[PDB]
């Protein structure tokens, strides 16, 4: 709640200067906050702050920015991925943690990628993601940049699965993934189906699903869900919860410290 | 001009980043580009392929909404333009034409500017024809965020005569071009009958890239009404018509083209 409202001061200003509108999106949080953080409310205040911006994407400049660099490097975590002794493992360590990657760049990533698989999961129930991944999958994404990393756990998983259907946002909300994000990514070749979670809200609600996506979550013998915004949504099953615990809420819901790396399956 | 394209192409690579490698690659591929083959096909083929490489799907956002946002300012004040004019149908026609061209107290400096370019009117001025066109089935095919808004006004004069209105942009964001989204928060859904878009995105239209449902609304329209300059350059050699062709001539060749001088306004019928 209150890491939301400091985030809606930051959108406005990535689009404006005018202190009026800038106060507009404050204060107008600030009223949805009081009368009622769930995904409905992030989702509803975030709308009526782009509307009030008169914005479609005012995170577009840092989504391609992590877009950027991770095409730079995916290259070199591919080659770790293809290098190791369990590349299933490494593929669900690299999704989760690409993007946490702090901006040459390409020689420090190798060393941040290394020692992150070094520390490896405190929940790791990769073995068990690994055999449900026979059957019909679907891999919710999160950010764009992410959503590069997660091409290669979608590889691994394409070389057992009976289907892939990658979801992503319908329209830009925050810095989530979109169906352009998907195909900067390939995540079109990759994936048998690409689909929505329908109006771009932030995780899942289930009343905004268009009715192919629905189908597909309800079928699927697996759900992929990247990060805390899906998790705490889909807490459909079986889930695996690929995530890091960034906050106190989310570590102590999951039952690890913060900074933990999960990929935690809910049978 | 492929000067100013290319100067666009340097414009948008820095909006998004301030990699040169990544800028001079989209600067060199763009080169190249050119070399081998504006056209719309061209410059929808060269942006495409810049925000590929910097990995981008809008980086003209920020631009886009403060056009939305200035737009939404002075709106009000423009309406009361065209509702207090002895010819409501053509200001209408000249705001939507000149809020494609254009600061705390900006309200009445845009008043000094409008009221301006109404005394200077349109060089081509065929807006008896299009108001007469207009009681059929219309297509308004759109052109820039923050010109969207002064469309609306053009699109309630439309409104009180036809059998129906369809509005169309962008399916996906190209330069400052009007998507769903700006069409949303301009209440053109609210104006319009039908909503739809373009395709994937291009600059002008390209017939190959439209949905069943636009391609069918532009051959059964008894009217389209095209903003701007690539609009006109897409459907001008008129497999589509009538058609109207409202946009200043912001240069030599699209001038030269339609039979103006540069900076003129134009509100003309091609049928
Ligand atoms: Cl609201």
């Amino acid at each position: 709640p209150s890491c939301l409202l400091g985030r809606v001061y930051y959108e406005a200003k990535l689009v404006t200067d005018d202190e009026d509108l800038i106060s507009q999106c404050v204060d107008e949080s600030l009223k949805i906050l009081a009368e009622n953080i769930n995904a409905h409310l992030a989702t509803r205040i975030h709308r009526r702050v782009y509307e009030i911006l008169g914005v479609e994407d005012p995170y577009a400049e840092v989504k391609a920015r992590a877009n950027e660099v991770a095409r730079q490097v995916l290259p070199l975590a591919k080659e770790i991925v293809e290098g190791s002794d369990d590349p299933f493992k490494t593929a669900v360590i690299v999704s989760i943690v690409g993007n946490n990657f702090d901006y040459v760049v390409e020689e420090e990533f190798r060393d941040f990628l290394k020692r992150k698989v070094q520390e490896g999961l405190k929940i790791n129930d990769t073995e068990r993601i690994k055999e449900l991944s026979s059957g019909k999958v679907v891999y919710l994404t999160d950010n764009a940049g992410e959503i590069f990393f997660d091409t290669l756990l979608m590889k691994e998983i394409k070389r057992r699965c009976e289907k892939l259907t990658a979801v992503v946002r319908g329209r830009p909300i925050i810095s989530d993934a979109t169906i352009e994000d998907a195909r900067l990514a390939r995540v079109d070749k990759i994936a048998d189906e690409l689909l929505t979670n329908g109006k771009g809200a932030i995780g899942i609600i289930m009343d905004e699903l268009p009715d192919e996506t629905r189908k597909a979550l309800e079928e699927a013998d697996l759900i992929v869900a990247k990060g805390m915004a899906n998790y705490e949504c889909l807490s459909l099953k079986p889930i695996a919860f690929l995530l890091t615990a960034k906050c106190e809420p989310v570590a102590r819901d999951i039952g690890v410290n913060v900074g933990d790396m999960v990929a935690k399956v809910v049978e």
